[PDB]
């Protein structure tokens, strides 16, 4: 079977419309993947220490230490936007579609080839790669996920962007537990805090194997390995965007009088005393019904505290946000409504002919206003009396604790049970798709780092490893580690994605916002002169709904 | 696979003669295609800029500057009648048959190969191929006509015309949007015109990828690409030529005198003055009925303007021409009537044993008369009154614009709704055969370069590369340009064109013109001592038929 | 020849003397293979008369004219191609609270490149050699009939068994929709007032 | 209009297919290309001529 | 009508509401209404 | 109204409706009018006009 293929390459995305609006989309993607022997063939357990960084009071946030084990296998991972779509494709969904649903996905490997270098030592010297028809590529399937949960998208180590480019997949490795405890400080505290590694507790050793756990194939050039169809069971993911807050809700005030000339610098006017007007209010002490007091049946969007770091049996870690944008962007505090930042290079988005190993990046700004802008908090004592007292309010602007850079908003939360929000938005292309659920009794009511949680199981890993290659010479009694010939792998893979939509119609007088092409962006989605390549982040729920 | 052929090498041509003289002609062909792995694996967006040339004023004509899209495929087009007919079988076609129906068409490919360079660096150095059992040939049919059309022969890059020399395929490349201003001038000009490359609009932008439009194969040694069989859909063509003009339709004058003494140069005699004819005309405003005044039911052939270049968004063109050749060959105007000329070299036609870069040429001159002879038009006053006097009378002699140069049948139309035209007729062996039609609202009624138009879809383009072949050290997050191992690849090329013709039958009591071979062409159909092939150019429209 | 240093201004290179190289061409005395000069099949768009009244039984009248948009916006010549005007008030989308009677008006400058730049034209002797001399070449720049503002282009008209051309765009929102046709024997092949 | 057009076999006339615009006192024949016929005793003409 | 599907790599132009145009599909303070034309045939298309 | 059919085929319902005033004729007859600009048109130079 060594002179025939096992495959096609296809990497084209079918639309197919059916009745009622609903478009069933299928993403094709393929890939060359390139696959090297590991560097050693056992397990490894290490530790990362990094005192000399938080040796430096005030460097709490530069804490790296953890325990992993190093595994040699590596993880085949397509979990991101840009694997499946390219910009052309992203542009009719987000304008056209109004929702999008996660069906189900296949992977597959074909046309396997192992080759051997042989080290031709002499005048340059030379190198020599061989085919070995003979040498073995090993896959291993986790399909009842007894293996831990490591999605690469999380570090961008995720299959490549482009069609006609190699790709690679990346060492698989996990996590492992360690105790370790780190107190706080700043550059004035005396002394040293206290930074110690305190080992590992028993209870919690967990020491996985993949050879134990999971049938492994052994591929030779004329095999293959498929994967079944596995279908999701998430909940549909809406392309787009509510823009009303807590003010913009219900039924607005009556203007008993109007402008008579145009002009957005001539306004209306109520027309009654605020303290003689007629509605709901929550403020049993007072007769003033303002658009900032008059009642609203809940609260869209919620406050939670900022730049905070927890702590618990492996050391600290942010406190996570899940909000919108709530703030005119110009102005907005990207910290307290957590916008996500994405680092990734070359093989991701990264301009293709650049160099060096600065990574590229940009902060997500969505445009469902579910967040805040705590500049525009602030509390008052219940007597009210306007103008109110320096004594009876805490503004964002009085310090705590006698810190002069700290506030409440910075420590607040208004989480409660009249709090509604949103789920996160798709992030084209560096976004991860979908993601495993925690394992505890009671589960979050959203992740912030994939739009879809599987609710039951979610597609086991797929890990992949070249066999080892022995020569002659091997003594299974050798603590130094024995002696392999060069081997690598070269295969193809493939795969599809199926999702479901739905196709949007218009519903206000008014156009709506839509991505499109243009004399600046125009470069961005073409290639160089030079043939370098690049993929710029889009956003997905452009299009308005209403709230309430 | 790798020890077992997968085909039959085939090019012969085969006559079935059905009832009612109809001919069934199937043209098979095959060929030994060589081809080299790709310069880079990537798309460029390059764009040429020759203003040195036409930043000299008067060279207008030499502008080359256009924007294109270079692609990693190769492009296999056999459209050319080289490929398919020897000069014995375009005999027998041009003098036998009457009309000729373009029916079917299919491709195929079988006994791939993969060889690697191994370069033996020492002594001489020397070289090594050796064959690599798994390495992979990949091969596209764009059978929805995705991309752009692209047909070789215009640029005689199509396969070659001999069963037993090697060919290879073109790299493709497609156009992609510019804009581009050049303003005409002359040697006397002073200053500098205006030329100017704007660059491209945004709402013009095309990347297209073959990657991400169609599917693709990967064939091993024992693996064959076949392709099913296409049906045209096109008029016939007529292998008969028309020879009158608008002053050979029709009755001729009755002569009542005759000529009593054999020889061309005793003349007949109408007989009856030119202002006391019968007959009908056109010139209400007077009474001579002449050979040239007379009326003929319409028009064959228009008057066009020539050497007349036109623009637009990208740059100035030639006006096209579609005519035949009314006028005495020896006399002519070929710019007037737009003969083509063909350049070509080596593996198209040019003698085989030549040396150099210069290309062989020539200008095709039809059979048909449908042109037009510029220096025998005039246009005069409509009082008439003969003989003409210069200042009511226009000649293809007096300056126009004050140039010295220019006529006025320079800038002459006259086409209308009385115009009869032909198409165009087959050019062996370097024509293109057939022709994808533009996608226009309203379409041409014919096209110049090739005789048949598909009316429903063309056969889709066959593009073919050689898959990346790596080596053990490939880095996805590398700026400069990996490394693969060197790959070429051998493969047997075949296709079958059929066509459907009718046999003619004699009519008039003469003998017609017929294709011969002769003391002075016979060693143009032989090959030299020294093995070297030629072939040279013939008509297919020898034969005559009544137009009216 | 391709480019080695990204930059739109790093040039790739044909490679090839222009009267060395092959393929199709229509000018029968020359070697010359130009972009400008290569063989294409037919001809998109046409040239037709610019601000042309003809005139018949009841008065002049102006000569329409099909045509997308060939030039660059910025230039143009919005007569050559034939832009249409429309000219409308308060009902139909000039502002409401307007007053007076001068309408609202708006030139639609289509998306399609079927037009011409007549500027960009010229014609010469068949003799070619190039550098063309002054009397070997007739510009949109040389006068006619003596006239100082009138060209040939002006007059030009290459309409033939090859123009290919599109139909009329929609205009919103003030186009017609549809129209009858004209009931002649032979009827245009299309309109410039409706699609 | 009488324009004449040169092929292989000599000059002739370019055909006009035209109706009549223009109020018939002017009119510009040659400009529509009016046809124009001569016959005679046979096919019209006073028979006793 | 028939509805298109994505074709090239590359985006395609779309008519889309914006800073500088939001106001002219909107009433004024008097309840003043304009209609801005637009045009029909955005997106490309080979012709041959 | 929008209906999505099978095979990516739309079929547009477009409803208008409108309130229209309408007032008496000036007049109850046919005219047959002329109208006759010589006054712009007799300035050489204005034919277009
Ligand atoms: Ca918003
Ligand atoms: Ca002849
Ligand atoms: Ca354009």
């Amino acid at each position: 079977g060594v002179g025939i293929s096992t495959g096609t390459f296809n990497n084209q995305t079918e639309f197919k419309f059916l009745e009622n609006g609903w478009v069933y989309i299928t993403a094709n993607s393929s890939r060359l993947v390139h696959l090297n022997m590991p560097e050693s063939e056992n397990y490894r357990r290490v530790v990362v220490n990094n005192m000399d960084k938080t040796a430096v009071n005030g460097n709490m946030a530069l804490d790296d230490i953890h325990a992993e084990i190093v595994t040699p296998w590596s993880l085949v991972d397509a979990n991101a936007w840009g694997v499946w779509f390219n910009p052309g494709d992203w542009q009719l969904i987000v304008n056209t579609m109004s929702e999008l649903h996660l069906v189900s996905f296949e992977q597959e490997i074909f046309n396997v080839v192992l080759k051997t270098v042989s080290e031709s030592a002499t005048q340059p010297p030379t190198k020599v790669y061989n085919n070995d028809l003979t040498a073995s590529l090993m896959v291993a399937l986790d399909s009842n996920n007894t293996m831990p949960f490591t999605p690469a998208a999380m570090r961008s180590e995720t299959l490549g962007f482009y069609p006609w480019k190699p790709t690679i997949p990346t060492p698989w490795r996990y996590y492992f537990q360690w105790d370790r405890t780190l107190i706080p400080s700043h550059t004035g505290t005396s002394g040293t805090p206290t930074n110690i590694y305190h080992g590992t507790d028993p209870d919690d050793v967990q020491f996985y194997t993949i050879e134990n756990s999971v049938p492994v194939h052994l591929l030779r050039t004329g095999d293959e390995f498929a994967t079944g169809t596995f279908f999701f069971d998430c909940k549909p993911c809406r392309l787009t965007h509510t823009w009303q807050t807590n003010r913009a809700l219900g039924l607005p005030p009556f203007l008993n009088s109007l402008p008579q000339s145009e002009g957005d610098t001539n306004f209306g006017d109520i027309g009654v005393q605020q303290d003689k007007r007629r509605g709901v209010t929550q403020m049993g002490n007072t007769n003033y019904i303002t658009e900032a007091t008059i009642m609203r049946p809940a609260e869209v969007g919620y406050s939670a505290p900022y730049y905070s770091f927890e702590a618990s049996t492996q050391g600290p870690f942010k406190t996570p946000i899940a909000a919108g944008r709530g703030g005119a962007q110009t102005d907005e505090n990207q910290a307290a409504d957590g916008n996500p930042r994405y680092a990734f290079g070359r093989q991701h988005g990264q301009k293709t002919t650049t160099t060096g190993e600065t990574p590229e990046r940009f902060t997500y700004i969505a445009h469902q206003d579910t967040g805040r802008y705590p500049e525009g908090d602030w509390i008052q004592n219940i007597n009210f009396n306007l103008p109110v007292t320096n004594d009876n309010v805490l503004l964002p602007t009085d310090p705590i604790g006698g810190k002069t850079g700290i506030n409440y908003t910075n420590i607040f939360n208004t989480y409660g049970p009249l709090t509604a929000l949103n789920n996160v938005p798709p992030v084209y292309p560096n976004g991860q798709i979908w993601d495993k659920e925690f394992d505890t009794d009671l589960k979050p009511r959203l992740h912030v780092n994939a739009p879809f949680v599987c609710q039951n199981n979610c597609p086991g890993q797929l890990f992949v490893k070249v066999a080892p290659n022995l020569t002659n010479q091997y003594d299974p009694d050798a603590s130094a580690n024995m002696s392999r010939i060069v081997t690598y792998s070269d295969f193809w893979w493939k795969g599809k994605l199926v999702f479901k939509a739905k196709l949007r119609a218009s519903h206000t007088w008014n156009p709506i916002q839509q991505m499109s092409i243009n004399v600046d962006n125009q470069f961005n989605y073409v290639p160089s002169n030079i043939g370098g390549m690049k993929i710029v982040y889009e956003k997905s729920q452009l299009a308005p709904r209403k709230l309430y």
